[PDB]
């Protein structure tokens, strides 16, 4: 069981935590957490490719993408690994998340550990995605 | 992964950013940046254990020290992978930094992308099971680059 957590942070009021649990070798990851001040909606959640925050979450580079796909939703076949979606953020601009994915790993190649979880702007269409500016982001970390 | 990055904040005027390259797996790692902020003088500079910052740099936990070793100075063979030692401050309170470590790695079983790089308050008195560099001024998680 690896654990991974990510502080989301920005420019605006956008802020949350993100937590990453995964029990097995290459088994299925838990992301659970909660991000607030979000526009009602839905928001595009996406882990890029890069751990620099030295630019604010534009040097974080394009999705996470080692298998050169194309972009979509997390249950398309045809996506990238960092494609997680979007949260739903409630009428009080709280997105409470609670999800598991079996395409990112706390390990090897689809390795997220050291890259960067962002949420967006607007909803991600799903098959890039067009959800916008990228309003928080903070680097995927080990975690106890 | 051939190289990393850190951007290192705190709640005091303390920041900068540390650069990490490592052109062989198997090879030494250049460290190479800036830290302003700082009072002139000796400053403890290790990389902590997680990667953690929600309660900013305590929730980093201990000093990386995955092959179970005794504290150290970086030029001793009885270290932790994450004994950086000290970087100076000058008069201006800039700690220009610029060195090669053999003990972490950016890949393998000595990575430090995902940890948290921390600068302190006072000097690492390198071993002579913390240091006792005081509080924590600034730290970030390591990054991938590219
Ligand atoms: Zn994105
Ligand atoms: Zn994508
Ligand atoms: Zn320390
Ligand atoms: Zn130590």
């Amino acid at each position: 069981a690896t654990k991974a957590v990510c502080v989301l942070k920005g420019d605006g009021p956008v802020q949350g935590i993100i937590n990453f649990e995964q029990k097995e070798s290459n088994g299925p990851v838990k992301v659970w957490g909660s991000i607030k001040g979000l526009t009602e909606g839905l928001h595009g959640f996406h882990v890029h490719e890069f751990g620099d925050n030295t630019a604010g979450c534009t040097s974080a580079g394009p999705h996470f993408n080692p298998l050169s796909r194309k972009h979509g939703g997390p249950k398309d076949e045809e996506r990238h690994v960092g494609d997680l979606g979007n949260v739903t953020a409630d009428k009080d601009g709280v997105a409470d998340v609670s999800i598991e994915d079996s395409v990112i790993s706390l390990s090897g190649d689809h390795c997220i550990i050291g890259r960067t979880l962002v949420v967006h702007e607007k909803a991600d269409h799903l098959g890039t995605g067009n959800a916008g500016s990228r309003l928080a982001c903070g680097v995927i970390g080990i975690a106890q």
